[PDB]
């Protein structure tokens, strides 16, 4: 499952891309 | 729950932004209420 986080992904996740919400790039993380 | 979809969200969902994955800009969608 994936989560849009603020900065870091969890130790259980890898960064797959960005989640862009109102001109700000959050970090898209998947297990 | 939120999802990355191609092109359109579902009717019952809120379009909240985009998932940028590799070359593709997907639509970031979340379930309403």
């Amino acid at each position: 499952v994936c989560s849009c986080r603020l900065v870091f992904c969890r130790r259980t996740e890898l960064r797959v891309g960005n989640c862009l919400i109102g001109a700000v790039s959050f970090t898209y993380c998947c297990t």
